[PDB]
C-alpha cells in the first residue's frame, strides 16, 4: 500500500540529485550513503533541521530516468570511510567529502516521460526532470512525483517511520 509512503512524504521536503554515473548511485543503494558537491552539501545540512524528512530524488546523467528515492537519516559527517566514489572529470575526493547517511524508500526506477505531467514551480515550472544536482523540489510537485514510482515491495517503511 501507500498510506506508509504518504506518511513519510507528509511535509517533507525534495531535492533533485543527479549523479554523473551509475557506479555511484549503484553504490550509494548498497552503502545507504550520498555525497555531493559543498554547495549543495550546505543546502542538505540546512533542509535536515528544517523539515520532518528530506527527500533525495535520484537522476543519472543521460540516463533518461529517475533511479528512485530515499531520505536523510543524517547531516553530512567527514572521515568516516573512504567511500570509494568512481570520479569523473573535474570531480575529486575532497569535494565530494561529506558523507550523508540516506534511507532508501523506492530503489525503482521511473522513466522521464512518466512525469511529463509535473513541473517545478522552484525551476519556472519547467519539467521536474529538468534541473541541476541539488535543485528542490516543491512539496506537491515532489510528493506526486514520489507517487508515481513503482512500489517496492522490498522495502519496509515502518523503521523509516521511527527514525522521524
Ligand atoms: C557521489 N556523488 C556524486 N557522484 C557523481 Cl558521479 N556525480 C555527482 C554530481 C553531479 N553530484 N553529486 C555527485
Amino acid at each position: 500500500g501507500t498510506s506508509k509512503l504518504k506518511y513519510v512524504l507528509q511535509d517533507a521536503r525534495f531535492f533533485l540529485i543527479k549523479s554523473n554515473n551509475h557506479e555511484n548511485v549503484s553504490l550509494a543503494k548498497a552503502k545507504g550513503v550520498w555525497s555531493t558537491l559543498p554547495v549543495n552539501e550546505k543546502k542538505l545540512n540546512l533542509a535536515f533541521r528544517s523539515a520532518r524528512s528530506v527527500i533525495l530524488i535520484f537522476s543519472v546523467r543521460e540516463s533518461g530516468k529517475f533511479q528512485g528515492f530515499a531520505r536523510l537519516s543524517s547531516e553530512s559527517h567527514h572521515g568516516g570511510s573512504p567511500i570509494h566514489w568512481v570520479l569523473p572529470a573535474g570531480m575529486s575526493a575532497k569535494m565530494l567529502g561529506g558523507v550523508f547517511k540516506i534511507d532508501w524508500i523506492c530503489r525503482r526506477e521511473l522513466p522521464f516521460t512518466k512525469s511529463a505531467h509535473l513541473t517545478n514551480p522552484w525551476n519556472e515550472h519547467k519539467p521536474v526532470k529538468i534541473g541541476r544536482d541539488g535543485q528542490e523540489i516543491e512539496l506537491e510537485c515532489g510528493t506526486q512525483l514520489c507517487l508515481l514510482f513503482p512500489p517496492d515491495e522490498s522495502i519496509d517503511l515502518y523503521q523509516v517511520i521511527h527514525k522521524m
